[PDB]
């Protein structure tokens, strides 16, 4: 099988608008997981062939990752923070789908999510 495309990062169609909860989510949770000695392969998507994962696609339908949501960020896809919590939940729960509970991927995912819980919790007011 091959990959597929990753997720739309950019839609002209799609209104734009800086707030203060975007700023925050892409220069303080975002950057903070980046930046994790964990975060590599969450930095983009699951690249399934290179992995010998042929099934990875059949059982993820929809994929999302730290690459992804920060373009997103990037290009203003996202009116409301609750948009992007929702993909880096999705990212998080898709580890959890497919891999074993005792995989090293899914104790690594799970140490991420722990700090992205924090750093919601201090997300700004407005
Ligand atoms: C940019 O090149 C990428 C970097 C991450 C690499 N990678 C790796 C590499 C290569 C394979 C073996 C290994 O131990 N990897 C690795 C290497 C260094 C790390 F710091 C690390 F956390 C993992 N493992 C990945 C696992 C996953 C994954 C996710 C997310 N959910 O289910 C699975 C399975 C995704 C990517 C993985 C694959 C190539």
């Amino acid at each position: 099988s091959m990959n597929p495309p990753p997720p739309e990062t950019s839609n002209p169609n799609k209104p734009k608008r800086q707030t203060n909860q975007l700023q925050y989510l892409l220069r303080v949770v975002l950057k903070t997981l980046w930046k994790h000695q964990f975060a590599w392969p969450f930095q983009q998507p699951v690249d399934a062939v290179k992995l010998n994962l042929p099934d990875y696609y059949k059982i993820i339908k929809t994929p999302m990752d730290m690459g992804t949501i920060k373009k997103r960020l990037e290009n203003n896809y996202y009116w409301n923070a609750q948009e992007c919590i929702q993909d880096f939940n999705t990212m998080f729960t898709n580890c959890y789908i497919y891999n074993k509970p005792g995989d090293d991927i899914v104790l690594m995912a799970e140490a991420l999510e722990k700090l992205f819980l924090q750093k919601i919790n201090e997300l700004p007011t407005e």
